[PDB]
């Protein structure tokens, strides 16, 4: 019956995202769907492209997406979201690579065995996996070439990405134009001030001896969360002064407010009056509050900026003081980028809450292995059918009924894994990182970490329940059917609802039709933001890591991972030609992470190769521990091959960059938050 | 072992070295002697010792050093032979508290245990042992008490210590005088000039861009071997026509060479003028191959001098060009400490160097577990008897097996760990090793691979198999894990217990006499050897040799890790040894040795991180141990392993990055007095 299932699901997955593609293809022709549709060139206003209306048949969307060269997204978009695409290009290849030695030699291999139904049909897929194969069999010798080969390709791909994606940096750090975070770093960790000086004039005459005529300025970090708290508020405010401003230009005639908090407690008279009032009183106090807070609550975090580039980014990978407790000196972020917040964190407090957090994430897989599983099991009371509610019995087919329960699980696991990003991102933020960049590369390391463990063991378990030598034998095909079901899931929908992007379309004219979007605000209405690598870059992982998992065993996944990453590529491309915008400008600074992971993975299920093989019991399993050791060389060989230049800008970007005598006054009150 | 061999070999250590420091305080109050047992203090001239013949001798030494605090030999020494005294002094500590807890609450339940009479021989050093507890005794619940303060104990020590040496680099820093090392940066793994234009021409006019008017110059490192060759040979060319002439003026017999059979015994030639002819001639071709190689044999390795510490210190942490496959920036070693061989080494060339280095490492760590089984073989004859009866012959009489149980192994495991620095340190010399001092520790720690590897795993396992691989007739899972265990873990230690004394016996009496050297000395004056005044390098002491010294202490201090708990009698040996080593070694330093680099203490943290891997690989031990000793104690070890791995990370964290650079204040704030900047230059040329 699980034939029926995984097939049903696929089906309705297809059928679903034909549905939301004809559905994109009905919306996004229309002029007035354009700001959800095409939300880039909107702002830098490129005027999306149109020509002529319509034909129907061809031409659609797809030369826009094909003929853009990297050079055309990194103009566009950055040079960042053109590194997610040579990941998604290098998996591709590697995939592609893969499927065509393996499939056309494997394939017919398995279907000639016929161990399956020898040890005593379930389904027919099961003829075409790595346990047909009958016990010491001569064909172990073509999957230990095939695994082998599958670590050379990789090896190779890993390695051209990795030369191409450093050329790309060092590519557009040569050809930018003055930005303020090439003249500053981020000082933290000082020690008090001796006597009675502040803060500042602690750090100023320690740096103005350092770096005599060229020092700059330096913008300690104080705790403002008053400030900040009462900033928001009376922007806030401002908004809706704003708004009534213009509702009153437009009509003249003031209307009534649901006179209340919320309409329930107050007396809403002349509310342009009371928001008045409300915001020239807030301007007072916050005028107080920000003259006080920049006296007293000086902290011991402060930028620090220089007067050329050569001394920035050369005094950022240098050592200021003879203990790494204090004057401990990185690369400022540019003003996107700083977390204000996280700042202040003491060396000790950085390792004490990183371990806690460490330790908390390794509590989050416990306590989801058997409690959310066990409430799972608990769900399943509501998943068939409840005695309680009087629900009429119309239903009467079973086979919606085994779709349910196949979803459920599903659904409740996708509920908790979209509550994990946000989650993760939190912790990551707790350890103090001063950056949004390394903050999101460490959130999704972390769910990286738990995506594996997590799915990966405990889908293995599970088949190991379900059916000690044919215990890692006989169990992995039968989980080969749940990711086949699930991997299939996230295709569909994902792909289809992000490219369809309804959801984003449902709350769109609708927040302007009913009583929100009064004034125009056309910015906030539609705003795309981030590609969100918190969400990509762990879930393409998790899909890399179960079709590296099965990449031998059931050679039939090789086949959904290149459909998934060519879909990928085509839908992504397309978005972030047309839809996103970034937020923060990081360089390609993210793909070392990826390349550590892809390299994990690699590892980890060479790994497992060699165990399952050793399943099969013939002496010729050592020879993965070459590739193992090999692999672990190739970590290193890489790590000292380039990971130094995706850390900092030499000097050779920094220096010849010919700059036009910057004003050095712009670049401050660039990092003033107020 | 038994006891017969033990005390024997503890009587020859003890009585050796009471003869040697008998000898040396009867022969030190001699003239003569001064440039043997006081080279330092000769050399920086301060009349040895004060005063007229010297009483309390044997404490006209001890005295004198028991007196001397870390200030002083900084200010006579070194900053680096401190860091080496410090080592010495916390370990010192580390196995004084160990003992003061270990012994008096531990050894009494080993004595009362009776574990022993289960075989249905020993020693009662095993009764005082781990093989004198018997099964499931809650006296392993002390023993856990006893690791898990121990472990503790070893953290409080590192990381005071660790704390103590960083404040000494500061302090050594902040102070030092101009020195040539902090003006200059080693600029390695260069591209070639694309168009015709010399090497120095492309290293300049490229540095001139990247730091305007804070660049100087910049030597390219032109490769000098045969230059070097033929400079060597000229200098000894001079060397020999100075002794030659120096004969003709002390006798007024002109000297007659007899060139050939190694310029031995061949043709007979005039000397001097022989000399002189060859001489100008080495001068003139010397001079001529000179210019003919500072320019156009030029390659890809250069050294860069800036104006001022702060730019200089600042650009050699930095990243220059942006691909670490060129432009390569480290700080500058010493003028002595270059190696301009290594030099002009590409970064795949290094790797790959690297890796057939440890490989090969890993190929003689397996040729030299090969006569460690020799070893633990010989130490237990008498069960190597029931084997192989081709011995019962020669193993007859008492005396005889006495003496080679006694000394052979032990002389044997000398042997070979005496003959493995040199080969180490060629190794690492090899990996493209920039400066001696990296090269000299890279060589401590393949050298700590090998102790920990080859010495604690193949003596134990193989004493182990040899005492019971014949007793393995039956098969009980159970039974034979124990018997295996308890009847071989002791016998190890008491090996070790032999190996340590003799240690530091013999070698400190040795060292502490110094009388290989003086018998060198005496002899080569004497003889037709110093004929010449020349006395400097007839008597020149040399380092500390920490490619030796620092190796070898490491290997004792994970001996004494190894039986602190199993058999607690190796502390006492341990304590013994590393004060003996302390004294000893300071009135070396205070009097002997003079270093010829200066590290400013870079070194300790390697030390730092082979103890915590001693720690850590024991504390594995003991949890072996207890869990092969049948009782749930797998989980109280377990949170040692995961704390010691916190406090090697957190120690790196809080420390190990000031060790790898001087900061930007002791470069800024140091204060300059105008340097020359010129004769800064010029002390890094090979010549």
């Amino acid at each position: 019956m699980e034939f029926g299932s995984f097939l049903v699901s696929l089906g309705t997955s297809f059928v679903i995202f034909v549905i939301l593609m004809l559905l994109f293809t009905w919306l996004s022709r229309k002029s007035g769907n354009a700001p959800i549709y095409y939300p880039n060139r909107i702002l830098k206003g490129l005027e999306p492209w149109e020509g002529t209306s319509l034909t129907r048949n061809p031409f659609a969307w797809m030369r826009e997406a094909l003929t853009s060269s990297e050079q055309d997204v990194v103009n566009l978009s950055g040079v960042d979201t053109a590194v997610h695409f040579v990941f998604l290009s290098t998996v591709l290849g590697i995939f592609a690579c893969s499927s065509l030695l393996l499939l056309p030699t494997l394939l017919p291999l398995a279907a000639t065995d016929n161990n399956i139904k020898n040890t005593k049909t379930f389904s027919q897929l099961d003829n075409l996996s790595m346990a047909n194969i009958t016990k010491k069999s001569s064909r172990l010798w073509a999957f230990l070439g095939a695994v082998y080969w599958i670590s050379l390709v990789t090896y190779f791909f890993l390695w051209k990405a990795y030369k191409h994606v450093s050329s790309l940096r060092a590519q557009a750090l040569m050809s930018a134009d003055v930005k303020p975070e090439q003249f500053a770093i981020l000082v933290r960790d000082m020690p008090a001030p001796p006597d009675g000086q502040t803060q500042k004039e602690f750090i100023d005459s320690y740096f103005r001896e350092i770096y005599p005529e060229t020092f700059y300025r330096s913008l300690v970090a104080t705790e403002n969360s008053k400030v900040n708290k009462i900033w928001e508020k009376l922007e806030g405010y401002k908004k809706k002064l704003a708004r009534a401003e213009a509702i009153l230009a437009a009509t003249n005639n003031r209307p009534t407010n649901k006179t209340g908090f919320c309409g329930l407690v107050g007396k809403q008279v002349d509310s342009i009056e009371y928001y008045t009032e409300l915001i020239n009183e807030s301007v007072a106090k916050l005028e107080t509050e920000q003259k006080a807070v920049l006296a007293e609550k000086q902290q011991t975090a402060a930028v620090v900026f220089f007067t050329t580039r050569v001394a920035a980014a050369s005094a950022a990978q240098s050592l200021h003081c003879q203990m790494v407790d204090k004057w401990t000196v990185t690369e400022a972020p540019e003003p996107r980028q700083l977390l204000w917040q996280n700042l202040n964190i003491k060396l000790f407090s950085r390792i004490i809450r990183q371990y806690f957090i460490y330790f908390f994430v390794a509590v989050t897989i416990l306590f989801y292995m058997i409690p959310i599983a066990f409430v799972s099991a608990i769900t399943t009371l509501k998943n068939l059918q409840r005695i309680i509610p009087f629900i009429k019995p119309v239903v009467e087919i079973t086979a919606i009924r085994t779709v349910l329960e196949s979803f459920l699980p599903q659904i409740a696991l996708i509920v908790f894994l979209a509550m994990l990003p946000k989650l993760l991102l939190f912790l990551s933020k707790a350890e103090g990182i001063p950056s949004q960049s390394h903050a999101i590369r460490a959130a999704s390391g972390k769910y990286f970490y738990f995506s594996v463990f997590n799915v990966f063991i405990g889908v293995t378990l599970a088949g190991t329940l379900f059916n000690i030598i044919n215990l890692l034998a006989t169990s992995l095909p039968k989980s080969a059917t749940f990711f086949l079901t699930y991997v299939a899931l996230k295709f569909f929908i994902g792909y289809g609802l992000e490219l369809s992007r309804i959801i984003p379309l449902i709350i769109f004219h609708l927040k302007k039709k009913y009583l929100c979007k009064t004034e125009a605000e056309v910015k906030e209405a539609w705003y795309p933001g981030d590609l969100s690598y918190a969400t990509r870059v762990p879930g393409d992982m998790l899909i890399l890591t179960i079709t590296f998992c099965y990449s031998v065993i059931a050679p039939l996944i090789l086949i959904f991972g290149i459909t998934y990453f060519g879909l990928g590529w085509l839908v992504l491309r397309n978005q972030a030609l047309k839809v996103y915008v970034p937020s923060y400008e990081s360089y390609g600074e993210m793909w070392p992470h990826i390349h550590q992971e892809i390299l994990a993975a690699l590892f980890l299920f060479q790994v497992v190769m060699f165990g399952y093989l050793g399943a099969k019991t013939f002496f010729y399993t050592a020879l993965v521990i070459p590739l193992i050791i090999t692999s672990l060389i190739f970590g290193y060989v890489c790590r000292q091959k380039f990971y130094g230049g995706f850390e900092h800008t030499a000097l050779e970007v920094a220096c010849r960059e010919l700059k036009q005598s910057p004003d050095l006054e712009e670049i401050f009150r660039a990092y003033i938050p107020h």
